[PDB]
């Protein structure tokens, strides 16, 4: 389903939206996971908050300003970290006249503006805040406990990653934006706009992901020659006509605050915010991950760079591959095509 390899967007019912895992296969069953982007607005009623009145208080440890060099669609983004602010003074200057959203009509005209000025005045960005804004009573997608078997890797080692198995807070502003990228270990994640201005979105199928690779490697050799995987780094942009020119397949989707967005594995994204905002996010798992999990290029020139141990997951969902694995023998081909296993009930 879904050949076009579209982004989909999904209205589900307070009921098909209790259980996150399974409306995750549900939505594979569609196809969703081809486009390697989706988008899943909540039931009308459903709201993880009471209110943000309070927030303004909270700290911000390490704020970032975003330095981006380059040209003709192509750009290195660097990061200047700053000192740490409270989101009342981070909101005073997002909103303040330097940093403010630029006037427009259509998207395709912030679309333009962004691609013409994002060298310019580099903005502050407010990301990875430890902590979370869910209400500790809410059980519907509560991004502090989905309860995937990505939950594994602490339950087993007791290890922490943040802002991988625990919660991510980033703080938007005009022009802010993350570089073209796969999660870490190719995992899955959720995105969701707690308030605020828009994010707009940029999305590679995970089936074209190779070719997105190809294109990178050639545009910055000597980053290509330095690590396996420097898109891991977070600073390539590539603009969509960039794209379009060298034949990339891509689809593009705003996210509005109260929105979702899941991104599936080894699906390549990118995108920016409208403005001053709010995002929580963190990754997680299904049982088709684990084949991309064994498979992940990561990268080799960073200590700090992400890594978890396959090997439990090898051992308790695929035993009779776990001695030919340890043997470096599985040459398992993965068909970024094929929905997750536990999608069955849906397929009937
Ligand atoms: O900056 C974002 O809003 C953002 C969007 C999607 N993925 C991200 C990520 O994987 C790491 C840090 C930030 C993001
Ligand atoms: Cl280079
Ligand atoms: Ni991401
Ligand atoms: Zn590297």
């Amino acid at each position: 389903l879904n050949p076009s390899a579209r982004i989909m967007t999904f209205y589900p019912t307070m009921e098909e939206f209790r259980n996150f895992s399974r409306y995750i296969a549900y939505i594979e069953s569609q196809g969703a996971h081809r486009a390697g982007l989706a988008k899943v607005v909540p039931p009308k009623e459903w709201k993880p908050r009471a209110s943000y009145d309070d927030i303004d208080d909270l700290v911000i440890p390490a704020p970032i300003q975003q330095l981006v060099t380059g040209q003709s669609g192509l750009f290195t983004q660097y990061n200047i970290q700053k000192k740490a602010m409270t989101v009342r003074e981070f909101r005073k200057i997002a909103n303040s006249d330097k940093y403010c959203t630029p006037r427009y009509s259509e998207f395709e005209e912030l679309e333009r503006k962004y691609w013409k000025n994002l060298t310019f005045n580099p903005p502050i960005y407010g990301a990875d805040v430890n902590g979370t804004l869910y209400e500790k009573h809410v059980d519907e997608w509560n991004i502090g406990r989905l309860r995937t078997i990505l939950d594994l890797v602490e339950k087993e080692s007791g290890i922490t990653i943040e802002g991988v198995n625990t919660p991510y807070l980033y703080f938007g502003m005009w022009k802010t934006s993350f570089a073209w990228h796969t999660e870490d270990m190719d995992l899955y994640s959720i995105n969701y706009l707690h308030f605020g201005e828009p994010k707009s979105w940029y999305s590679v199928p995970p089936e074209h992901g190779k070719r997105l690779e190809r294109l990178a490697k050639g545009f910055f050799p000597g980053s290509a020659q330095s690590c396996e995987a420097f898109l891991r780094h977070k600073m390539t942009l590539i603009s969509p006509l960039m794209l379009k020119k060298y034949g990339i397949p891509f689809d593009k989707v705003t996210q509005e605050a109260g929105e979702f967005m899941i991104t599936f594995p080894y699906g390549y994204h990118a995108g920016f915010n409208h403005g001053f905002n709010c995002a929580e996010s963190t990754n997680f798992a299904t049982r088709r991950w684990i084949e991309y999990g064994k498979q992940a290029v990561l990268c080799s020139c960073r200590k700090d760079m992400v890594k978890i141990s396959m090997d439990v997951f090898v051992r308790k969902f695929q035993p009779e591959r776990y001695k030919l694995w340890k043997a470096g023998k599985d040459n398992t081909v993965i068909d970024h095509t094929l929905p997750t296993p536990e999608a069955a009930e849906f397929l009937k």
